DNA sequence: TATATGTATGTGTGTATATATACACATATATATATATA
């Protein structure tokens, strides 16, 4: 470790934070990626979403897929 | 046609109760707006 702080080379892993936090994480190239997790059912055509990504609040979020008018003709109703 | 006469509003003081709003700064993302192609 002494040898890659003079040469400023990489060796230990230093990864980003998970706790507190459910879903998953993908390195795709140099960056990183959060993603949440649903649960699809086409029993009653319903898509029951169980984690947003990191620091995403949830009111924000449901307005955002409220607003966009492509997804919105697809969907009946958004409870939470 | 002037007069009263009983109506109705209306700020104002101290000590309380519960809230509201504009602006700067960086950068990644977004959702609709737009040419001209035709």
């Amino acid at each position: 470790l002494h040898y890659a702080i003079k040469h400023k080379i990489t060796i230990l892993p230093l990864r980003p934070s998970n706790y507190n936090f459910k879903g998953h994480l993908k390195r795709f190239g140099q960056y990183y990626y959060s993603y949440g997790t649903y649960v699809i059912s086409e029993q009653r055509n319903i898509i029951t979403i169980t984690e947003l990504p990191l620091r995403v609040p949830t009111v924000a979020y449901i307005e955002s897929i409220k607003k966009s008018s492509n997804r919105m003709t697809f969907i009946e109703e958004i409870i939470d």
